[PDB]
């Protein structure tokens, strides 16, 4: 049975109410499919998928049964759908404050302490967000492991994923600075 808006736009806490976990299984299966079968696809997360196929995948995800079979799907549609998932969250995965906190980190904290200040900032995120960010970072880390094939460095992933994870105000210098800080901070994070 089809319930539009049952996944995209739903808060992490409600997902836990419904299924036991902050990400729906249908969403976790998208990551598994990318990780299992799509890591040789050049420019994963960067190259655009096809809107109509991205829309069909959203719709399969918003079926009442929390299970989607992704086989046969282009990696780029799945990757883009994943980005839309985080984009449509009612509050960014990172929360709204962290783009600013990452900026302060790059404004004040010294090179060799930044990772440490980034981990400190992250430990302040809600539980759900912390679980999801952990699962995502290990996933993105696997992607970057296959860099010789897909050409996605921590920096290449970061630049493509920050807006959706942080909800950056994308088309003020401070806003652009937050964008750059969030990207840099995210790249650092993926790199470990």
């Amino acid at each position: 049975l089809y319930f539009q808006g049952s996944v995209f736009g739903v808060p992490l806490t409600v997902n836990v109410q419904r299924t036991g976990q902050p990400l729906p299984q249908s969403i976790q299966q998208a990551m598994r499919y990318l990780r299992n079968h799509c890591l040789d696809q050049v420019g994963l997360f960067r190259k655009s998928g096809v809107k109509s196929r991205i829309q069909a995948l959203r719709q399969m995800n918003e079926g009442a049964i929390d299970c989607v079979n992704y086989e046969g799907q282009s990696a780029y549609d799945v990757a883009d759908m994943l980005k839309q998932y985080f984009r449509d969250l009612p509050e960014p995965l990172m929360t709204n404050k962290l783009s600013e906190t990452f900026l302060q980190i790059y404004q004040y904290v010294p090179k060799d302490q930044r990772l440490q200040a980034i981990k400190a900032a992250i430990m302040l995120l809600p539980d759900e967000n912390r679980e999801v960010l952990q699962t995502l970072l290990y996933f993105l880390s696997d992607v970057t492991a296959a860099v010789k094939e897909n050409q996605m460095t921590p920096t290449n992933l970061a630049v493509c994923l920050a807006p959706s994870l942080f909800h950056l105000n994308t088309l003020d210098q401070k806003d652009l600075n937050e964008n750059l800080a969030a990207t840099q901070g995210l790249a650092h994070m993926i790199a470990e």
